[PDB]
């Protein structure tokens, strides 16, 4: 189910979402995929997370207008990291509205990041405030703790049954974390069971550097993630 165009990679993963996939070499760990998401919702689409460049992402952009010839309404972005953050300037030029985590947004310019425009911030139980999210149509924001990053944030898609942990869950047969630089190694298991207490309906689980998979990847991530206690 893998379309190609140019150097990116998109694949539906139910009739109004499909995952973005871009590539960034890192002498050392090959050319590393990162995914994030594209979700119609009726006359508008929405975008889960850049790609790794300005260049990858305005990449993205034309695929939507290829495929789906919609405007942009808005993109949330999931951690201040290049995966996720490097395009934020080719969504700026293209006249779309950004969010972030407040947290990230205060990271990203000493991160050589460009901050979003708007800050999400979260209730005590970890979901959005809707009133920094307008707009969000089926996209349910949840900060589920420090894990990955210490601003990390997820996603899941109303309607499906698709929750979006970004970097802080690895898949199933992962022989690591990855990334553990900006991690929270005392609070990143809890995360990881959060994220997946709050989408409890959700099967289909899509993350930055995997292809999705089902709900034992966060069981996966979370085991990991004690042995770093
Ligand atoms: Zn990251
Ligand atoms: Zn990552």
């Amino acid at each position: 189910g893998d379309q190609r165009f140019g150097d990116l990679v998109f694949r539906q993963l139910a009739p109004n979402v499909w995952q973005h996939t871009s590539y960034l070499d890192m002498p050392g760990f090959g050319a590393v995929a990162s995914n994030g998401l594209i979700v119609r919702d009726g006359g508008r689409v929405l975008v889960v997370d850049t790609a790794w460049t300005d260049d990858q992402t305005a990449q993205i952009l034309n695929w939507i207008k290829q495929e789906i010839n919609l405007p942009v309404a808005l993109a949330v972005v999931t951690h201040a990291h290049q995966d996720k953050m490097g395009g934020m300037g080719a969504l700026h030029a293209a006249g779309i509205a950004t969010y972030a985590n407040a947290l990230s947004n205060q990271l990203a310019p000493q991160e050589g990041l460009v901050a979003a425009q708007h800050s999400l911030t979260f209730a005590a139980n970890g979901w959005v405030e809707p009133a920094t999210a307008p707009n969000f149509g089926p996209l349910k924001v949840f900060y589920p703790g420090p894990g990955h990053t210490s601003d990390n944030i997820t996603v899941g898609i109303d309607g499906t049954d698709i929750a979006f942990g970004g970097c802080l869950i690895k898949d199933s047969k992962a022989k690591s974390l990855g990334n553990l630089g900006d991690a929270d190694t005392e609070h990143y298991a809890a995360s990881a069971r959060a994220f997946g207490a709050a989408f409890p309906k959700a099967s289909m689980i899509v993350m930055s550097h995997s292809a999705p998979d089902s709900r034992a990847a966060i069981t996966h991530t979370a085991r990991m993630a004690d042995k770093l206690r």
